[PDB]
């Protein structure tokens, strides 16, 4: 509740205030002021003056008089928007002593709107300010990558969301054969961090495909986007075996497998990556085998019985007589891997019934979800060397009956 | 400003006229006409070049629900907006045909249906319980069309839904031997495929080519890949049917390189005719004397005195595949055109394995 | 003749997969209460019985 102007006897009395300061010059003339917010802020004209030009397609619920907010504060006040040819020009005002908060390299977002959000952590209301939610906020920011966005333009563009004012950086396509399972602003994540972000989906008629337009953050931009990175839409895995997914549920995201060479900044959307990215620095090894079959992307590599390595990925050689399966073992495993090492076909259960003998054991193994490979390595006095970054191995029709009892000694 | 409305859905006298959420007019009055309502507007001079012939109506108002990562976010409208009423107004491209019909502007009950404008098609479908009004219809995920309405039929068994193609995508499709099918949530103990389909069905669309149709049926099932529609589809004869179906896959070596697209009868009822789509890169793959057997379950040899039985949780135990090879052979044979008909084989051929056919590119 | 009248008004806040709809939008419906009519053509039926 405010009463402001005069009082009931200033009222009565009428006339001018006068607010003293502390030296003059005892000048000729002075402007007469509406009000004391008018005279503090030495404006005549009713409106203040222009200091932040935004342009906008759509208006994300602003409207004329909305609050300014420096990370949700109060400063400054939006004078007037006015519709031009194609989008909307909005004039902003912010104080002379907060002139300097804002610089060259900054980003506006449109908040306000009244925010009733529930989550694990409790109820969120924001409508604290009583003008957000009648009016609306706009709030800015100094980013990094921001000077792409000052660059392209003829000036500051508001952004409708703040991750979509957020998503600056280098820019990827991706091309997808359904984009179902894809969405605006849908993150793009390496280990489980934030590294990028979807800001465009477009169909293509002539070309059966969707290209997906993604910025990564400058952070990451060098170390990602060099060739051979993989991008695998992660969805929630509910089943009789176990549940792997759940978060996705809501919050779908891409993961991101990176590889190394030269830059690319045009990628394919895959099916499945291995979201381990412990075994990147290990030997990637290929296994040529007559038949594929329950092989896949995060298949186990056994070593009597312990997962030490996954299977990066499967293809076709030059001549199509063979499936080559490139798989990648872990570091600390890496000096079981030799020359002479034999590798089987662990699918399944398998079991061996005699003419006179019946004996079946069962183990649940994973292989009875994904059909792992296991190796070893026969027993001998001089021991091969060890297998270089490129080795192929022929996988083995039956596993070898007495493996159980060789007991190779392997150093380090 | 008139409107015409059968339903009025929110506005009464005195509500708010937007242009993308900006105060342009007012709803000067509402009266009820014999079956409808006509909606009185008023909008300033300067801003009366705003609206043109081509120009569309609808009512927003209270709030928006998201539910999402962060959890279930109600962003509520302005609150003078929200007590007083909104409706906006915009430019389409397809609004010249809703310009034509009728005597006048028309106003609309929700955005979606004051977008839905373009071509007009005729869906029939045999059940109608997983149809609704404003239904999407979607190929590759994108939003390429609207059901607009559902009619019941008492004399013909079916139901006929009319929708909206957009512009853009009208001439590309409804082009004969286009499938629509409603996509339904799989949810079972081998694995959850869809789940957005629990709140937000949709008409997965398959193109197809020819003359311009218009007037289509409801399928039951659909490749939602459209990455095999470039490559061959060939034709496999088989004196039962079994495990296939749409989406069957196609296995060169235990490696999907293909799906099945349909499956029918011929002319004579003796066999059973499955349509199947190879991929590009794996066409070549494809030769005219190339055996096809049918890969589903799991099959094991006991002999008389020596037991080995094997599994691979294939994904054969939910969609029986077929597989193909091809005999060695130092004259390689010409690859198959797009119609070849080859025969499914009753069994598994013995030395597959060891053939090692060398197919360049 | 052939009319039929029910009962709306309440505060509804109904949440779908829609969204959230408010049905207090008059200021009147919330604190008095509503009555909606409409002409109907088996509302004939109901006409014949009962009183009125």
């Amino acid at each position: 509740v405010e009463f402001l102007g005069a009082s009931a006897s200033e009222w009565i009395n009428g006339g001018i205030r006068i607010l003293p300061g502390d030296k003059g010059e005892m000048k000729a003339s002075y402007p007469l002021y509406a009000n004391l917010e008018k005279a503090l802020e030495n404006s005549l004209s009713d409106l203040p003056t222009t200091t932040v030009s935004l342009s906008a397609e759509t208006l994300p619920d602003v409207q004329a008089g909305s609050v300014v907010l420096y990370r949700k504060f109060e400063v400054g006040e939006v004078i007037t928007v006015r519709p031009r040819a194609n989008a909307f020009d909005i004039d902003l005002h912010i104080k002379p002593e907060y002139r300097n908060l804002l610089t060259s390299n900054s980003v506006f977002w449109a908040e306000g709107g009244a925010k009733v959000q529930l989550n694990g952590s409790g109820l969120t209301v924001q409508a604290s300010p009583l003008s957000r939610a009648l009016k609306g906020a706009i709030s800015f920011d100094n980013l990094s990558g921001a000077s792409a966005s000052q660059r392209k333009g003829d000036k500051r563009i508001l952004y409708a969301s703040e991750t979509a004012a957020r998503a600056v950086g280098g820019q990827i396509t991706l091309h997808a054969f359904d984009a179902g399972k894809l969405a605006v602003g849908m993150p793009i994540r390496y280990l489980g961090i934030d590294i990028g972000q979807i800001q465009t989906l477009d169909l293509i008629t002539a070309r059966n495909e969707v290209q997906a337009k993604a910025v990564l953050y400058p952070e990451y931009v060098q170390t990602f986007a060099r060739g051979g990175t993989r991008f695998s839409v992660v969805t929630p895995q509910i089943s009789a075996a176990g549940v792997e997914h759940l978060d996705t549920i809501l919050q779908p995201y891409i993961n991101v497998e990176p590889g190394r060479g030269n830059p690319r900044r045009d990628f394919e959307l895959q099916e499945a990556t291995i979201t381990d990215s412990r075994y990147l620095d290990g030997l990637s090894i290929i296994v040529e085998a007559p038949e594929a079959g329950s092989l896949g992307i995060g298949t186990p590599v056994l070593f009597r019985g312990l997962e030490v390595g996954t299977v990066t990925g499967m293809t076709l050689g030059t001549l199509s007589d063979r499936v080559m399966i490139a798989m990648r073992i872990s570091k600390r495993y890496q000096h079981l891997v030799r020359n002479n090492s034999v590798f089987w076909l662990a699918s399944g259960y398998s079991l061996d019934f005699g003419l006179t003998g019946g004996v079946v054991k069962t183990g649940t193994f994973n292989q009875f979800i994904r059909g792992g490979i296991a190796f070893a390595t026969p027993p001998g006095t001089p021991l091969a060397p060890k297998a270089q970054e490129g080795k192929h191995f022929l996988l083995q029709e039956s596993e070898p009956k007495e493996w159980r009892e060789w007991g190779t000694a392997l150093p380090k």
